[PDB]
């Protein structure tokens, strides 16, 4: 596909925000949720799942660009 | 069918936008939704479903052209 | 029935447009709707229903000609 | 009743047009409406209702001739 | 990614709060839960798991910044 | 009741279509739905229910003719 | 009441059509609807309700004649 | 009141037609409507309401004669 | 029943697609789901259930043709 | 069945991804889960079950192609 | 209250029908529903609730006459 | 207020009919509705609500006379 | 109550069908469900509950006739 | 009860299928489940329970016919 | 019972697979489990139980055919 | 058709105004409406529909010229 | 298209107001609605949707100018 | 954008009220809701979500001004 | 923010009521719920969670004033 | 906080009822539950936990007043 056009700016902003401030806020939210739910039931596996989700987010733009040319 | 006519330009724009900027924006929206809903309930299967939906979107024009000659 | 007459040209245009540019535009609209509604609730079954509707559209002229001789 | 008279030609034209070009145009309109309304809410039952209406149209002249002798 | 933008202040507040007062409150909650559940079943391994979770929290901002550029 | 009359052709077409192409299409739709919903939750009991519904469809004309003389 | 009069023929036609071709067409419509809605949600209870409605239709003329003398 | 007079014949005809052929035609219409609307939404309660309306019609002349002496 | 008619092409396409590309895609989806859910809870019985569902899909057209003549 | 058609590309991508990068990611996830759950309860049998699941995944395309012709 | 008047016949018919044929039909409907819903989830408590509802129906006329003098 | 006047007879008839034949017919209608809706969802609480409504109807004339002197 | 009237035929048909073909079909459905759910969790107590439900169905007409005179 | 009627064919098919191909498939499913669950926990008592369930299935039609006359 | 019908192919495949490749895979799984659990607690009696389970599997089709005629 | 004549100037002005200032004003009105209605119910699909309507407006002159020669 | 003409001032005012005071008022309205609806059901995803709508509004003039030349 | 104009005062009032008395009232409402819903189900995570929503509200004016220039 | 204005009195009342009579009533409700749910399952940890929620309520006004200036 | 106001009476009643009749009823319920569950599994530790919960209830008003000024 083409990254330009009438919606090029919106797509660019979303792609940079995926690894930018909103993405970091969401990742910090996952970290806070993992810490909070670990008070009663300590489970560090959810931390690993959160790290994997962060890795997926870091590669989200590449995946989208590969699937949608 | 025929890709030309009075509505040829609209169809062409929609077909290129399916894998273009609007399609990439929608895919980034799916990625953001997967990241956001994973804060409380971490579920990486929805990421796989989103990848499959992106693959379907990448093949949408081919499917439409095959069904509608 | 008879495909000719005073309204033969209108019927011919509609029959070719069912699988032509307007039909492809409508199918692309279904694909866009399926992609958009899958952001919050991923559901690939609606994609299958859309494919079935496209198959029905591809056979619409045959069905109409068979029912209305 | 009698199919002839001063209005025999009008009745003949209407009876042939029920399954002719105007009837096929109306059936194609139903198909287009079913396809269009299926973009947001996919519902293939309306296609079945449209097929039943087409079947009724194909038998309209017989029904009219049976009721009105 | 970029730490600035419209959501830079929110991200900064969350990053400092991860190791700040809310994070310390959550860690104290884990300590209280470990002490309380140890009344009937004494288990100091959960204290070690809580310490590991605190160590993860102390490194949460670094992990998020490394994954999300 | 009587199978003939002004609506005899419509009733005949519907009765043959119950076990004909439309009925087979609906049964294939049930099979596709059973296969699709079995991806996340494998449940072969719905296949048995679909087979029972197909058996009911195969006997639909007999049931209608018995109830409505 | 009296089954004869100026409207005796209309009443006779309606009474025979209740269990005749129109009634059978309506019952086949219920069967088709039950089959179609069972694709996504298999529910054979609606088939039982349809059978009960067919039984009511088969006794409709008797009920009307008993209530209206 | 008095059932005779200049309008005695009209009143007599209407009173006998309430439970006669027109009333039976209207009741058959209610039965047909109940059967038709039950194709998509099966609801046998409307059949009970129709039976109650038929019972009211059977007692309409008595009610009118009691209210209007 | 009859495999031909106005809906013969749709039925043929659905029957071949049951064991064709869409059916294989659905089966691959079941395999992916079995692999994904086996990360946390390894359960190879769901693989056997998926194989049985694939066997049912391979025999779906035969079952439909046997039930609906 | 046929591997080609409108959905041939999607099926091909899924079949190669079963043993490709997504399949390897899922297998690495199983390995990570086995390692993590072995910290408190060492169980190398789950490693054998994971190896068997990997073997099943390596043969998934063959199984699907054999069941669905 | 008074059981007679212009609506005495309607009230009498309804009171006898509560324990008459319509009431027995409704009770048989409850029995059929209890049997049908017990196929997947066997629950004989709903049978007890249905028996209690039948007991209430048998005493409905007495309750109405006691409340409404 | 005054119970007499030009509208004294109408008010008297309505007050006696509230607990008379029309009121009993309405109460029997509530009982029939409770029985009918209990076929699919058994709920005896609606019977209690119906009994309370009957009690309100039995006291309707007293309430009206107390509010409107 | 009275077994005759306008709804006597419907009540008779339902009473005979409770122990007739529909009742036997429902009982066979319970047997099939018990067999199917016993594949993963063998539980012969549900067979006893199904037998008790069949016994209740065999006595349903007697219970209805006793409660509703 | 009576084995004939509008639903006689459905009941006959279900009764023969209880000990026919579907019943044998379900029994083979129980055998496969017993074999699979015996890999980790060898328990041949579940095989005896499965044999008893097969014996119950072989006598299901007799039980249904005895309970429902 | 009858081994043929709409489900004859599925039953045949399951019966041959009981002693075929899936059955041999399950038996090899039992052997692997016996070997693995014998590392810490050597117990050759579980090998005898596994051999008995294999013997039961080899006779599963005969048992099913004898119980279900 | 011919773009010239007595009404050539009016047609030219309307055609340029479709994509000119009035068309842009109408499109801005759609954007304002989408923003305003999104305050209570956020729905970005209406933005996509508005973009499609803008695309239709951009091609309106071509469509009119193609249909009306 | 042309931004000038008789309606150039209106279009200019609307374009500047989209990102001006009215647009900021509408965005503040979305923020207030998100805060208010979060009192009973806390949902920060609606905040993300509101941010995306604000981003769309910021690019509305560019989209309109690109679609309408 | 421009903060001045005819709607500058309204925008200024809304921006100051977001962090002013109405915003504080809404935040106190969230605190009251969190306290009230914690009576039956104690959940302090909703307090964290409320704090995050308050942080978003404190940065709402900055976000709006950044998105809408 | 500013604590004064048109809504200053409402905000003041809510802030004092958070630690006033309504807040104490809610805290007593939490204590009553903890006591009541401890009858069957004694759990004093919920008392600690309730104390923490009370501490949060005591600091709610400070948190709101800090977040919303 | 302030113990007076519009809700002062409700708070006073709740505070006195915590150690009054409702609190004593709840404590007696805990004693009855401890006695009842001790029939099969004698456990006097639950009596100690109940005594501690009673001590907490006796100090509930003091705790609430200290936390909420
Ligand atoms: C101020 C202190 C720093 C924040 C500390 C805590 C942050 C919260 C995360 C952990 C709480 C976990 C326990 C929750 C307890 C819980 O049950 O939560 C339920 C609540 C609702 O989430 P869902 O809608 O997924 O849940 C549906 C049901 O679960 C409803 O209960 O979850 C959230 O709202 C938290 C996720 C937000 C995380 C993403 C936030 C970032 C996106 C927005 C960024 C701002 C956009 C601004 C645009 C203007
Ligand atoms: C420019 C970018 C490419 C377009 C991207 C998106 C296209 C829109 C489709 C997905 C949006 C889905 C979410 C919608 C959200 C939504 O609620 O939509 C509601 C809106 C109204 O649809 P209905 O009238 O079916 O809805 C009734 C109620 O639902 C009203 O809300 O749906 C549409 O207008 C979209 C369907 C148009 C699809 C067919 C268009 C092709 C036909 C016209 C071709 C041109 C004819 C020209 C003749 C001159
Ligand atoms: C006042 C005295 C000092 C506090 C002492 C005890 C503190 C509680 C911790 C130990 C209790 C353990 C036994 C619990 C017994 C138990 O079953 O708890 C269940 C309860 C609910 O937790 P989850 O939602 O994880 O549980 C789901 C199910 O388990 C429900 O039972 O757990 C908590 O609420 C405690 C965790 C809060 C810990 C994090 C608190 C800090 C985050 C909030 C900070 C304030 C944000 C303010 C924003 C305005
Ligand atoms: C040609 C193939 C054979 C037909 C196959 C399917 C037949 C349709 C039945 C199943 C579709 C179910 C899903 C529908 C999806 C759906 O939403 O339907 C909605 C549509 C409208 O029904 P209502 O007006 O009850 O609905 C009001 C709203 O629901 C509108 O949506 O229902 C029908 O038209 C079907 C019922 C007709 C059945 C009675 C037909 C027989 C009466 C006429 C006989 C001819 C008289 C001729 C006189 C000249
Ligand atoms: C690109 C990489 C290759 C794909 C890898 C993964 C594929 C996904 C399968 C495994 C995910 C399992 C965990 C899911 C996690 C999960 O919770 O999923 C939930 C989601 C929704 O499924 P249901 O509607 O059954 O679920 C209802 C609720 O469970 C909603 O959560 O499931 C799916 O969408 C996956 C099934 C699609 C499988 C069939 C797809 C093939 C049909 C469409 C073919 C295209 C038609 C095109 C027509 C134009
Ligand atoms: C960054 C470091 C490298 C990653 C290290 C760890 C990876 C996680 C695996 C081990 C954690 C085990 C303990 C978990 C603790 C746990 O309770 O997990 C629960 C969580 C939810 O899984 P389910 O939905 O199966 O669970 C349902 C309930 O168990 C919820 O608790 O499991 C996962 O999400 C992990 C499986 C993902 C494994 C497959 C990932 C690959 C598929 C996606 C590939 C990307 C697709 C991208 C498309 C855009
Ligand atoms: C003949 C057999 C004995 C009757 C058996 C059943 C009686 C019906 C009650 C139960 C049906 C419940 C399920 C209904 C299914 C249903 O959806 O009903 C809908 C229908 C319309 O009621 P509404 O107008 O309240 O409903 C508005 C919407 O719900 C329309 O669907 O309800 C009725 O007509 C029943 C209430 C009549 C009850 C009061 C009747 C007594 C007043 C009239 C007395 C005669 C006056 C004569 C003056 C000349
Ligand atoms: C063709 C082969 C012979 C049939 C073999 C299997 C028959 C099915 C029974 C066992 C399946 C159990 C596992 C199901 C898996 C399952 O989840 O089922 C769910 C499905 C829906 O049942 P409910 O509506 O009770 O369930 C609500 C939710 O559970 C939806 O999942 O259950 C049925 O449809 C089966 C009961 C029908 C049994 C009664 C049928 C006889 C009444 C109709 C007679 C015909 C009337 C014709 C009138 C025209
Ligand atoms: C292709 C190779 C031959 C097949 C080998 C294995 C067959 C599967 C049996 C053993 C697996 C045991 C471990 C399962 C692991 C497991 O957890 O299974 C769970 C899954 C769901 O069963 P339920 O719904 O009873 O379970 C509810 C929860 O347990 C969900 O996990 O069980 C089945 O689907 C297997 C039973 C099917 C057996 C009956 C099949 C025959 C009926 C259908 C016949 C076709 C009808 C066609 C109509 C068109
Ligand atoms: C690649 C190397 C060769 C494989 C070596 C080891 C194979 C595993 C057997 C021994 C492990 C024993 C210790 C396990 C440790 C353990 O705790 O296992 C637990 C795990 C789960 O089994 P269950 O669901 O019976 O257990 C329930 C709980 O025990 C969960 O822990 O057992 C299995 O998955 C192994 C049985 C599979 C054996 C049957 C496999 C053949 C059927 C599938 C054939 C493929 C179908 C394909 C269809 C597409
Ligand atoms: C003074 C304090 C600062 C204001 C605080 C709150 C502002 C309201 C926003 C949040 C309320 C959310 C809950 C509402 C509850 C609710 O149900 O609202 C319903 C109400 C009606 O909206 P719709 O017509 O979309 O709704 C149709 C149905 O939902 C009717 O209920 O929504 C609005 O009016 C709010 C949106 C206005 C937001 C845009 C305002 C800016 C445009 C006008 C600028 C002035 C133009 C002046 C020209 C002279
Ligand atoms: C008179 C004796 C003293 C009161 C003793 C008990 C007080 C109740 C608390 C413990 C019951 C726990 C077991 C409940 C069993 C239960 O299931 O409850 C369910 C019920 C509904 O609560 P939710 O809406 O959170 O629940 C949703 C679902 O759980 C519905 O079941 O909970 C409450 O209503 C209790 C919380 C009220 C506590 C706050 C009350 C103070 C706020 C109002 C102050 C007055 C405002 C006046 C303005 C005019
Ligand atoms: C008449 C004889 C004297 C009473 C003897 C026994 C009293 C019951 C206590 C011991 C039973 C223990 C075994 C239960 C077996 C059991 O499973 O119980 C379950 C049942 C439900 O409790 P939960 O809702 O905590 O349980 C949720 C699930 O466990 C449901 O099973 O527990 C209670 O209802 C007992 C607690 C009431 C105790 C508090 C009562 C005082 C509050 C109400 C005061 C009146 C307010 C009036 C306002 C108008």
């Amino acid at each position: 596909g083409s990254d330009d056009g009438a919606f090029g700016d919106i797509w660019a902003y979303m792609s940079e925000a995926l690894t930018g401030a909103p993405g970091k806020i969401i990742a910090c939210g996952m970290l806070f949720s993992v810490a909070y739910f670990g008070v009663v039931k300590p489970n560090l596996g959810l931390a690993l799942v959160s790290a994997l989700m962060m890795l997926v987010m870091a590669n989200g733009e590449k995946i989208i660009s590969s699937f949608l040319r």
